[PDB]
């Protein structure tokens, strides 16, 4: 019973950063599509910093490659300034740091830290550490949240059901009950008829390629937006003075590193508690419908001054590619469109490791065995049918920890090599019993074949009058 | 629950038919004929009987371009793009349709019992009094003083299309013609469209009024709204896109009408409409046209009184938020992507009645007054 419109108010995400597009922007780059494209064996990408990158090297300009969804947007558009989505840390962990610096240290203990006369060093040093507490911390931050491989196995479960591709497909046709409907938030598992996942497919070409990221790109988003909102809705204040006085305790140590991915390193180290981490990924990562996504795409575009009906509009779009071709504030969404790119390319969205090694029903022999006996079940002995329901909770239930090679891309079945574990069914275990439910249902079939239509014999004699040999 | 999300139970219902060949869209030369001047009045009712035939085809005058849906030149790229893109063969039309219980009493009462699955304890007893259409050939030609089985025919042909389209569309005018639910439309259309007099409201009080938003008058007070970017495009798409808001909100004002009636029904509403629909066979079997059956099938069942508790609280404040979420849900059903460049659903809709099918003249009538609406505000 709901009486209320359709739309609610939500605190969690309502948060943006204003900041001019990119000159390289995706659009801008004709041949960005060649470059994002990736093959067999390519390694996670990794998040940068400002000592390997010196300067940012760079509103639509109609190229010559821009493909057709491209080409009509590049034309019919008012682009002054494109909204992004607000990517950051919560405002009072940011306080802490910020009040902290606030120049508070001084240059005094600067030069004795460096043990040389030379002011320069002094400036670098401060440089250093501006931008690590600007960039580079949240960059170390998302690279531990998002880098876990078991965190990482729980993306590629999502997105292999949102998209409704691979074991999750075979599993919804054989059980005859859907499965995809299955929407959550927060671990509440609920469940929705009215959701669309599989409008995708009409699309093909280099409009699916694109299309994806953007839906993967927002997807960790969401993501990392709800995270940062019920970590911040569960702050401490008293937490706050414990983080000043280790902050004080350790701002000796903190001035004295050489690499500013290493002051970045520690800096999360301390701020970052391992069991919060641990805590927000116990069942944070929920499912999401494509309408959903779309809904917080459209949300994204009004907001940002933009008409959804102005022909086509992605917010992936508007957003650079390379670390050294982004100003260091969109550094963060730079590594999230490469994060997003190598999900999506690893999950095979264009199955991934999730689906070739063992639920593989083509390539695992005892689990299409298995199938084959799932209905032509039966035990009494005063139900014991082996239902399509237990079969497919079993096999959606299972997953090998090993043969998951969440460090590069694989693609078992393309590699000359065996699985690292044997093949095994998920209900049935005995290969003894298996073989024996093969043969009744053998011999129950060429029985069914031999006398199927019943057999006229003759009356005085005993032959048979239409004999099929 | 999910934020981002949607579940609701009286507003998708979503009656899905095949694109009528001659829709919005197959006509190029449809802005000529939507051209309004000052002396144009509201768009009238329309019978089967009134329009001599249907007919569905592009016809004359439409030549394909040199290149379900046929490109054509003399129209907005958009539909070009359109048209190039998507070409499906059915789409989910909002469902306008009277509430299932009223029409299904109507039925079994006046046109004919709804028959039973056959519970298997015997057979060939030929109890047809069960599954008799409720008034018999015998009764009808005393009635009709005629014993030509075409006119049977013909009348019974007659009030089964008026008791399936036009007693549905009549309660629509009555619905949409008053006087002071025609100032209320402009005023909360001048409200969503943030024109004239509410920005002058808006200057006086210093508060913007796009954060005022109401349902069935419990007003929820939705603060993340904006309403000023369609003045930044001008011409034709300017007017294609109005005239869909105004008919996508005149379809959800119809939609949550419809639901509140579904709403409040009880079984002894049920036994009054049968007793009155039993004690009146006669008048209604027995008419004139079209027209006068249709009117008095609504006083029957659309009681003034009803008419009149309805329409208070009936338009409720709506952004143009909520109208795109709305579209984004009828295309996305529909089976269309929504990243397809410039898709609406007013495209899918024939301009006037004599090319519609029968089962869409009240997506028809919503589109024209529609129109009427939004070149009488001034739109500019």
């Amino acid at each position: 019973p709901v009486f209320a419109v359709p739309e609610v108010l939500a605190t969690y995400h309502i948060f943006f950063q204003n900041c001019k597009i990119p000159l390289s922007c995706r659009a801008n780059r004709s041949r960005a599509d060649k470059q994002l494209a990736l093959r067999q064996g390519a390694v996670i990408p990794d998040i940068a910093s400002l000592d390997e990158v010196p300067k940012i090297f760079e509103v639509l300009v109609e190229l010559e490659g821009d493909n057709a969804r491209l080409a009509v947007l590049k034309r019919s558009i008012e682009v002054t300034h494109f909204a992004y989505p607000a990517l950051n840390l919560p405002p009072k962990v940011m306080s802490t740091v910020m009040s902290e610096l606030i120049p508070a240290v001084g240059d005094e203990q600067l030069a004795r830290w460096l043990e040389t006369r030379e002011p320069a060093d002094l400036e670098e040093r401060r440089k250093l550490m501006m931008a690590a507490v600007l960039v580079t911390v949240e960059l170390e931050c998302m690279q531990r949240f998002f880098a876990d491989p078991e965190m990482q196995r729980k993306l590629e479960e999502t997105l292999h059901y949102t998209f409704r591709q691979g074991y999750v497909r075979q599993a919804c046709k054989i059980s005859n009950v859907e499965l995809c409907n299955l929407v959550s938030y927060l671990g509440i598992l609920h469940e929705n008829r009215l959701g669309q996942n599989v409008l995708h497919s009409t699309l093909k070409g280099e409009a699916r390629r694109d299309y994806v990221r953007d839906c993967v790109y927002l997807f960790l988003c969401y993501t990392w937006q709800t995270a940062m909102g019920v970590w911040q809705q569960c702050l401490e204040e008293r937490n706050l003075k414990e983080l000043q006085k280790l902050l004080k305790q350790n701002l000796k140590d903190l001035w004295t590193a050489f690499n500013e991915r290493s002051v970045a390193a520690h800096l999360a180290d301390i701020i970052f508690p391992e069991r919060l981490l641990k805590t927000l990924q116990q069942g944070l990562p929920d499912f999401t419908s494509q309408s959903m996504l779309q809904n917080f795409r459209n949300f994204i575009l009004e907001r940002s001054g933009i008409l959804p009906a102005t022909c086509c509009a992605l917010p992936s779009d508007f957003v650079p590619i390379k670390y050294r071709e982004c100003p260091p504030p969109l550094w963060g969404h730079c590594y999230l469109l490469q994060l997003a790119n190598y999900l999506a390319y690893h999950s095979d969205i264009m199955r991934c490791n999730l689906c070739t090694p063992h639920r593989s029903l083509v390539c695992n022999s005892q689990l299409l065995s298995e199938s084959q006996i799932i209905g032509t079940f039966e035990l009494q002995g005063p139900g014991l049918k082996l239902t399509p329901g237990l079969w497919t909770s079993a096999y959606l239930r299972k997953f090998v920890p090993e043969d998951y090679h969440a460090h590069e891309i694989r693609f078992y079945e393309d590699q000359s090599r065996p699985p690292n574990a044997e093949l095994t069914a998920c209900v049935i275990t005995q290969g003894h019993i298996l073989g024996q439910l093969q043969a009744i249902n053998k011999a129950r079939q060429e029985f069914l074949l031999r006398k199927g239509r019943g057999v006229y014999l003759d009356p005085q004699s005993g032959e048979e009058l239409n004999p099929i040999p």
